[PDB]
């Protein structure tokens, strides 16, 4: 008995089709587990993706911010619950400001933005597989 008896897969619904033409661009680096994931939703959905290589270019946190801000909302509702780690500093504190926000994020790992994913009908950031996945 090492395998344990468990239904996930089945209860939804994915709905993706079209033509050719395709114009969706990465920017990343190759890394295994990770470049999988992205690579088997992507190629799943019926996408091909370009992979561009763009020597390192940190921004600013200011940069970041702004980007990750005007992207879709304030840093304050970015960070996603599976980073435990933002609860557990307490930034969900309602007493808090973009300044702790912002500091914190650009010193966890999440501030990764080097993986970043454009598609004809929106940009986001290429990973983790969770982002890529819910921009596409």
């Amino acid at each position: 008995m090492a395998h344990h008896h468990h239904h996930h897969m089945g209860t939804l619904e994915a709905q993706t089709q079209g033509p050719g033409s395709m114009d969706v661009t990465i920017y990343h680096n190759p890394v295994c587990g990770t470049s999988r994931k992205v690579l088997g939703m992507i190629r799943e959905a019926g996408i091909e993706p370009h992979v561009i290589e763009y020597m390192k270019t940190p921004l600013p946190r200011d940069m970041l911010v702004e980007l990750l801000r005007q992207m879709a909302i304030s840093p304050r509702a970015l960070l996603r619950a599976k980073e435990a780690r933002y609860a557990e500093l307490g930034l969900d504190d309602p007493a808090l400001s973009d300044e702790v926000l912002i500091d914190a994020m650009i010193s966890n790992p999440v501030l990764m933005n080097r993986p970043v994913v454009v598609t004809p009908k929106g940009v986001r950031l290429c990973r983790p597989a969770e982002t890529v996945q819910e921009l596409l």
